């Protein structure tokens, strides 16, 4: 396994985010001086998982891995390590006039292209958000998954269907149905832009978790944001289609934002 690294290559620092992200800490890979995130298991079989399934996905705009520790415990994932953090927060910080919103639709386009790419893997990521996404140098995003489900506190994540659930992120089959898809990680991009656009509010603000599969289902969406583009909603509109087979593929939105951001 050409994955498989040295432990002792590895010196471990301060769990990052302050925590926020379960047992990832910040680590130096001395070799090359390299600052990295390391996830390490604190489940086995889900960990194992999670680093056989990152071996076989690689594009410009997904998380790299770098390696593992799987020899022996404590295992370790380790990926690189983004400059900016999380783009959740990267966009409620933000200096907005720097990023602006050429630059947002910049994030969009590479949003896109990585979930365009998942989707020719037939892979489900089924945790689209910008909670999970990850910023760098020059605006430089990609996606990622942090398993947020067991750690994150707050009402992000509520009890549903034996597990905790996206609520306000998730398709309606998804909730209705425990049915993810392709279609479903769609329905998950368009409230993403939703995020981006108001530099990262919370969706359908003020409206009761129990009440958004009801109002769904009776075609109310979330409104337009303040001084986002008219082909760009139209896009989330076209997102959080009920049915499924009515929402884009992600290389139709790709090729739109790419359009979008060309004549920008
Ligand atoms: C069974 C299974 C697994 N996945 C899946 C796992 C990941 N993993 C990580 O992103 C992940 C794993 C380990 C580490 C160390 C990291 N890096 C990480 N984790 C938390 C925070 C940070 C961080 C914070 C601030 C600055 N830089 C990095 N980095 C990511 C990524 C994907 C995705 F999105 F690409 F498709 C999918 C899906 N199904």
């Amino acid at each position: 396994d050409k994955w498989e690294m040295e432990r002792t290559d590895i010196t471990m620092k301060h769990k990052l985010g302050g925590g926020q992200y379960g047992e990832v800490y910040e680590g130096v890979w001395k070799k090359y001086s390299l600052t990295v995130a390391v996830k390490t298991l604190k489940e086995v079989e889900e960990f194992l998982k999670e680093a056989a399934v990152m071996k076989e996905i690689k594009h410009p705009n997904l998380v790299q891995l770098l390696g593992v520790c799987t020899r022996e415990p404590p295992f370790y994932i380790i990926t690189e390590f983004m400059t900016y953090g999380n783009l959740l927060d990267y966009l409620r910080e933000c200096n907005r006039q720097e990023v602006n919103a050429v630059v947002l639709l910049y994030m969009a386009t590479q949003i896109s292209s990585a979930m365009e790419y998942l989707e020719k893997k037939n892979f489900i990521h089924r945790d689209l958000a910008a909670r999970n996404c990850l910023v760098g140098e020059n605006h430089l995003v990609k996606v990622a998954d942090f398993g947020l489900s067991r750690l994150m506190t707050g009402d992000t994540y509520t009890a549903h269907a034996g597990a905790k659930f996206p609520i306000k992120w998730t398709a309606p089959e998804s909730l209705a149905y425990n049915k993810f898809s392709i279609k479903s990680d769609v329905w998950a991009f368009g409230v993403l832009l939703w995020e981006i656009a108001t530099y990262g509010m919370s969706p359908y603000p003020g409206i009761d978790l129990s009440q958004v599969y009801e109002l769904l289902e009776k075609d109310y969406r979330m409104e337009r944001p303040e001084g986002c583009p008219e082909k760009v909603y139209e896009l989330m509109r076209a997102c959080w289609q009920w049915n499924p087979s009515d929402r884009p593929s992600f290389a139709e939105i790709h090729q739109a934002f790419e359009t979008m951001f060309q004549e920008s």
